[PDB]
């Protein structure tokens, strides 16, 4: 998960 | 999940 | 995860 | 995890 | 994990 993200100001979670 | 993702400010979760 | 993250400001999280 | 990341400012975790 | 990392300022933790 999230393998391209530009910016994260948040929450990328997982479990 | 959330593989391409420009800006992520809020919550992406994966359970 | 988190393969490729420009910036990342908050929390990225693999449980 | 964390690959390719340009900035941290937050916390990249891998349990 | 962090195998290329610009600049941390933050918490990269592999546990």
């Amino acid at each position: 998960f999230a393998e391209d993200v530009g910016s994260n100001k948040g929450a990328i979670i997982g479990l």
